[PDB]
DNA sequence: ATTGTCTGATATTCGATTTAAGGTACA
DNA sequence: ATTGTACCTTAAATCGAATATCAGACA
């Protein structure tokens, strides 16, 4: 249950001190803190060090990933590992009770805004399906060859060898056309 | 206590009705449903803004269907939570009310002000999903050759690319500089 | 016979989803 | 050693927007 902390800036040194000053004042040992500037290298170091159960403190969200997406990415990566993160100024934890409440949500957000880019695409799809464009893989096996052989009384396992397809395929093909 | 719903697309009617049909199955009366499509014609979402009253609640199928981006989306919710208006998303199972309802708005207020603060970082100096064909051509190779005085067509035959590509590769590196 | 410049056609590439076929497991 | 049957994994293929390369035309 080690206590680690992270800060980042783009340029400024001074704001990098205020973060570290806040973090030590949070009972973070000096050797437990990592930083970055404009070179993500220290973050990577942190990715390495952390073991399950360890917890990391950050000033604000904006100091974590380079953007709203990356930020979520990293947290997800850390709760994958059973790590927990706690933000100070905004007062938030990926552990405890809200621990699940928290990451339930940052998931939806990312995946939402992802879905928003594709908004046009995935919609152009719904319309295509409407039109009756066929989806999925294209049928590579002759459904007439198979139905004929089984009409004659030829068996599954043989038809399987004959056409060099799987057997379970042949119980599938018959199921489909005997349904329709 | 009233129940409303909102639905939003770009063009498709079909992906809209999918949302409407799912909002009627969620028990929203037909007149209580508003829509939009892309100009920024937000008319539906505005009309809604007007009609809700404290305690009334709005249903949206998925988060992506509220704002034009992550900001617009959060901006709107705070605005509703300010009125005692609650928003509930079906398919993601999230609400601004009930128990975790506060814990929901509390954090969303963090990212806005987190990313408001990111917008201010970029601004002073100046999509995330990669798309499109990968570069199969080494650029370093084309740069050095033309730098040495190798003509356009000599490089194109050397690396089995088209000449016209040779010029694209040059124009790109030139604007970057 | 090549050189610049430009426009148009091909060719991939994404994410979430939708079907086709392969493969195991069991009675 | 085969037969049904039920699920679980892969394997292509879907849309439109985005990016790269190709293939020529014209001066």
């Amino acid at each position: 249950m080690r206590i680690f902390g992270y800060a980042r800036v783009s340029t400024s040194q001074q704001s990098l001190d205020i973060q570290i000053r806040a973090l030590k004042d949070a009972g973070v040992k000096a050797n437990r803190i990592f930083t970055d500037k404009a070179d993500r290298e220290g973050l990577d170091l942190l990715r390495m060090k952390v073991e399950e159960g360890d917890v990391i403190l950050v000033k604000k969200l904006d100091r974590l990933g380079r953007d709203t997406a990356d930020m979520i990415q990293l947290i997800k990566e850390f709760d994958a590992q059973g790590v927990a993160v706690r933000f100070i100024d905004d007062g938030i934890s990926t552990d405890g009770d809200m621990g699940q409440m928290v990451v339930t949500i940052l998931s939806a957000v990312a995946q939402a805004e992802r879905r928003r880019i594709l908004e046009r695409t995935n919609e152009g799809r719904q319309e295509a399906k409407l039109k009756g464009i066929k989806f999925g893989r294209r049928r590579t096996v002759d459904r007439n060859v198979v139905l004929t052989l089984h009409q004659k009384g030829t068996g599954a396992t043989e038809i399987a060898h004959q056409l060099s397809i799987a057997r379970s395929t042949v119980y599938k093909i018959l199921e489909d056309e005997r349904a329709s």
